[PDB]
């Protein structure tokens, strides 16, 4: 009776038909109910025009869901923090409301003034909270541990940002520049949305990225959380600027041809009771709360309150949050962070995913959370058909990244989160000689090909666990004095620069259907990321980006950046990230050489410390004439210039089409190359005919 298009793609799935039937029934029932009673998902997600503070027909309306409160008032600067004349009334659903008429022809609550939701739980003292739907919240940055104020953000026309540029088209493959605004300046301080837009966005575009993953936008009280512990879900993080400054940022990005994705954190809320959503739990039943209660509401998770995703008002909140970011700020999509935590009641904490599908589909699978994400993905692709929604999920759950209507969760891409640990282990523990070519290839190629992933050698992940950059692992403190272009570099610096290029490149080429690079790592930025904390004396010295290093001409950082720039350009030209054509023809363990085919390019990697292989035979698909497409040993990338960019490499027949016995490394043709130690070279077939 029931068959799902996902079963066609992966046979092992139908073994869990009972689990999927329930999941789909739950999703369809909830959608059906939203459609009948709320006008469908698109209309249901317009919640921010109804909750929080909105201006209508010459009046101001403020709504706040708080079923547990018995009395409620709006307090603020506008009424001198006395709500005796701004008492709200409760409807049958525990939604509090008030209509405040304009005073002197102008809105009763001035733009940029402070407000709080005032309520009492049971005959005692008033409790004052920042509205759940507030759009801006500020704090005195001079004071340590300073509480936030809810700010009514409703600029006059002359101070409302006006979008001047359209959204770029969906790229064939995302080349993502992962970024954090506060730490994006060279100065030891919290940097701004405007500085980022004006000084960093052009760097991103000059490097041929097509997407920015913008982290730490949703308001968070704890700077060192990297945005992961959200307090005010509708508020643009105020330490870096206003909501209008962020609108300027997204628009500037679009003008450079860059798509912008935002980090969406719906896996939890901060447990910060004085500033955030968690202040709305006063001990009621979960049905009248954002969150589960008892163990279910936290599971011993640090700084975390867990959503009851089955709650109607919780769905309205989160789904509207998504529309808010897309509509108001022109984002081109999102990354849902903490998806591993949402998918399972054990949040995958000490798991442990060997590949037994029972680990994915059992009573531990969170249906409430999955239904939410399906509704979210259906919504988002309807609001913006060209949207890209990335899941951050370490578990690698099947059909996470298949269309909702096929029976999947609806995400476009997963992150290949296992990749960096390979390079990290190798760089810490295994001598160059002991590096396995097959083990590298396995890490990169072991993925699901029915779904798309974004590959990266390193990101903000490794930073939050306190790991060192690939560059510093390679070169350490030598980088501070050994990066001069004026004098020849030491063997170990030469070594690091080459491997940095090779690691990034093979990860891009073999790693997946998209690429990601964290701010600074494109040019092998030294040191590491460390937020101001008591243990570093509140120093910003490692909470910044040293742009000077890549900008100064007498240093060698430029060479890694130029290579990163060219690596991305190569992908723009040849489109190999969007190609299913992937063939690893040679994994030479003795010589330390990897050879593979991705798209129309032939890649040769020599990880050997010293040996130059001359006349190295490499398999290829089409016969003809081959030239250097991209070569890491080029002088422009700080190489030795040993490989010739103009030299022809003609092909030899090797058996016949489709007969694996006669073929060379399973390939129907072959050609020869020069391969110096620690180089990576891609090759393309010169088009003949063409001209002439
Ligand atoms: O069908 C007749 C009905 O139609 C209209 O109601 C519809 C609403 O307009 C529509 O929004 C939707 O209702 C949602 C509701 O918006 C949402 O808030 C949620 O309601 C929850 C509350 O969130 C929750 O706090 C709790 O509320 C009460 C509880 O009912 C009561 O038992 C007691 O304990 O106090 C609590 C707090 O004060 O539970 C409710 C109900 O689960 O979910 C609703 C959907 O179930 O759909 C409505 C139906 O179409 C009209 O507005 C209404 O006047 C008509 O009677
Ligand atoms: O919540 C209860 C449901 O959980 C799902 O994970 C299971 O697949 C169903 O069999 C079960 O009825
Ligand atoms: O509890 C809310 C508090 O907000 C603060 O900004 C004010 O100093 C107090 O007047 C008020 O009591």
């Amino acid at each position: 009776v029931d068959h799902l298009p996902i079963y066609d793609l992966d046979p092992k799935l139908e073994e869990f038909k009972d689990h999927f039937n329930y999941r789909i029934k739950r999703y369809l029932d909830q959608k059906c109910l939203i459609e009948k009673h709320e006008g469908g998902l698109e209309e249901f997600s317009k919640g921010y025009l109804k909750f929080g503070i909105n201006t209508v027909d010459g009046a101001t309306i403020y709504r706040e869901w708080a079923p547990a409160a018995q009395e409620a008032q709006l307090i603020g600067e506008f009424n001198n923090w006395n709500g005796a004349k701004h008492k709200m009334e409760k409807d049958k659903f525990g939604i509090w409301s008030i209509k405040i008429s304009h005073v002197n022809g102008k809105p009763a609550i001035p733009h940029n003034s402070k407000v709080k939701f005032r309520f009492r739980h049971g005959g005692g003292a008033w409790v004052d909270r920042i509205p759940a739907w507030i759009r801006y919240a500020t704090f005195d940055a001079s004071k340590f541990g300073a509480p936030y104020d809810g700010v009514h953000w409703d600029p006059p026309a002359c101070e409302r940002y006006v979008f001047k540029h359209p959204r770029p088209p969906k790229p064939d493959a995302p080349r993502i520049y992962e970024a954090h605004v506060g730490m994006s300046g060279e100065e030891p301080e919290v940097s701004t949305y405007r500085e980022f837009a004006d000084n960093v966005l052009p760097r991103i575009r000059a490097n041929n990225y097509n997407t920015v993953q913008l982290m730490a936008i949703m308001e968070h009280s704890y700077y060192a959380s990297f945005g992961y512990h959200v307090t005010n879900f509708f508020a643009v993080s105020s330490r870096s600027g206003t909501p209008e400054d962020l609108k300027y940022l997204v628009d500037k990005a679009h003008s450079l041809g860059l798509r912008v994705l935002m980090d969406v954190v719906h896996s939890h809320a901060s447990n910060n009771v004085t500033d955030g959503l968690n202040g709305y739990d006063v001990g009621q039943n979960t049905h009248e709360s954002y969150f589960h209660t008892g163990d279910r509401g936290y599971h011993k998770l640090w700084d975390s309150r867990l959503f009851n995703y089955a709650n109607w008002e919780v769905l309205r909140f989160l789904l509207s949050n998504l529309r808010y970011w897309m509509d108001e700020f022109m984002f081109d999509g999102f990354r849902f962070d903490g998806v591993t935590s949402m998918l399972y009641h054990h949040h995958g904490i000490n798991k442990g995913f060997t590949g037994n599908y029972k680990e994915y589909f059992s009573l531990d699978t969170d249906v409430d959370a999955i239904v939410y994400m399906m509704l979210a993905n259906h919504l988002m692709h309807k609001l913006l058909p060209e949207a890209t929604i990335v899941a951050q999920d370490v578990s690698g759950m099947p059909v996470l990244c298949r269309p909702v209507d096929e029976g999947g969760v609806g995400f476009d891409f997963r992150l290949a989160m296992a990749i960096p640990d390979r390079w990290i282990d190798y760089l810490k523990n295994k001598e160059d000689r002991k590096w396995s070519m097959s083990e590298i290839v396995q890490t990169l190629t072991n993925r699901r090909y029915t779904e798309k992933c974004i590959a990266y050698a390193e990101s903000h992940d490794q930073s939050i666990v306190g790991d060192k950059t690939i560059a510093f692992l390679l070169m350490d403190k030598e980088m501070y004095t050994g990066m001069s272009d004026l004098q020849p570099a030491s063997p170990t610096i030469n070594r690091g620069i080459a491997l940095q290029k090779m690691i990034h490149f093979i990860t891009m080429a073999l790693g997946g259907d998209g690429y990601l690079n964290f701010m600074g790592n494109e040019f092998g930025h030294p040191e590491w990321i460390d937020f101001p904390r008591e243990g570093n004396n509140w120093s910003y010295d490692k909470c910044r980006r040293q742009w000077s290093l890549v900008d100064t001409d007498h240093l060698r950082y430029k060479y890694m950046n130029a290579f990163d720039q060219a690596m991305n350009a190569l992908e723009e030209e040849f489109s190999f990230l969007s190609s299913s054509k992937q063939i690893v023809s040679d994994m030479n363990e003795k010589d330390k050489v990897i050879v593979f085919e991705r798209g129309d390019l032939v890649f040769v990697f020599n990880f050997h410390p010293n040996k130059t292989y001359k006349g190295y035979k490499v398999g290829c698909d089409l016969p003809g004439k081959y030239r250097v497409a991209l070569d890491s040993d080029a002088l422009v990338f700080g190489g030795h210039g040993r490989v010739g960019h103009d030299v022809d490499h003609f092909t030899s027949p090797e058996g016949m089409p489709g007969v694996p016995e006669t073929n060379f490394n399973n390939r129907p043709n072959s050609f020869k190359v020069l391969s110096p130690p620690r180089t990576c070279v891609a090759y393309y077939r010169v088009d003949e005919d063409r001209e002439e």
